[PDB]
């Protein structure tokens, strides 16, 4: 009736996946049944909570697409004095852990530039959905992609903390992922950036594939935020990596968020479209995650 429940005895916290920018990723699991689950736990002011849960009712019907972990519910843990109230986003779990978990469980952490273009495509396939219905995700980083069992790739939120960032303006993580036109904060108000910023992420994300990490990741938090919107784009160190490969990052990471393309043109890319068929590479991926140690 207006309010979202505290999670107690419903769903319980099990293990840090990943702490993204703009919350953090547990595997939760249901208390009753055991089910496991994907909770993204966000910080909130309590002075909108109402506003939250219509938000999500608003955003929910868009995770439904096989790219985004679907919303299976969302509470409010109301913490003591000292502590804000958490809302606890639940969304359907993904057993392979995270494209960062990935990355590290590989020998070298790189990726073959094949799953690169694999885990791109089906992240830049929900991120289409999102920005075709005009919703921004603004938390694109390897450790909010998880991969299920099968080696489906699925992004962890759907636009609430996009949206929380908007009603209770935020007070956040690294930013080695973040796009320059979203840390000079231009044009807060809606901040849409024509949803350049998730092509820019995208674009961190696939080089955090290639070489391990984000660039910048060596350097303090804060000397980041200060050096992204004043240096030249990252590119990809190595020369081993595919000419579309080069390419791709060269779209998806310019500066000047009106001269980046947009996720339809970064769809048609020859790195995204001209590439083996999906089934193919998802098995190649799959047995590796299996062999991989957790």
């Amino acid at each position: 009736l207006s309010a979202l429940r505290d999670p107690a005895g419903i769903f319980e916290l099990v293990e840090l996946v990943g702490n993204g920018t703009y919350g953090q990723v547990y595997k939760g699991r249901h208390v009753k049944t055991g089910q496991l689950a994907a909770i993204k736990v966000m910080d909130v002011t309590g002075d909108e909570e109402e506003e939250i849960k219509q938000e999500i009712n608003m955003l929910k019907k868009y995770s439904h697409h096989r790219n985004i972990a679907t919303y299976y519910g969302a509470f409010i843990k109301k913490n003591p004095p000292g502590m804000d109230d958490q809302l606890w986003l639940v969304m359907e779990f993904c057993g392979a852990g995270s494209v960062t978990d990935l990355i590290k469980n590989t020998k070298g952490n790189t990726l073959k530039e094949e799953w690169i273009a694999y885990i791109c495509r089906e992240i830049l396939r929900g991120l289409s959905h999102l920005h075709q219905h005009k919703v921004i995700h603004r938390d694109i980083k390897g450790q909010n992609v998880l991969l299920t069992e099968n080696a489906e790739v699925k992004l962890v939120d759907f636009g609430v903390s996009a949206q929380l960032d908007r009603t209770v303006g935020r007070r956040i993580g690294t930013p080695y992922w973040m796009a320059p036109e979203v840390i000079a904060c231009d044009e807060n108000p809606d901040a849409t950036y024509d949803f350049k910023s998730d092509l820019w992420s995208l674009g961190i994300t696939a080089i955090e594939m290639a070489e391990g990490a984000p660039p910048l990741c060596d350097m303090h938090p804060m000397r980041a935020l200060f050096l992204i919107p004043r240096n030249p784009a990252p590119r990809l160190k190595s020369k081993k990596w595919s000419k579309k490969f080069q390419s791709f990052i060269e779209s998806c990471l310019v500066k000047n968020h009106s001269q980046r393309p947009a996720t339809e043109q970064l769809m048609k890319h020859p790195f995204i479209r001209d590439q083996p068929n999906e089934r193919q590479v998802r098995i190649q991926l799959k047995d590796h995650i299996d062999r991989t140690k957790k």
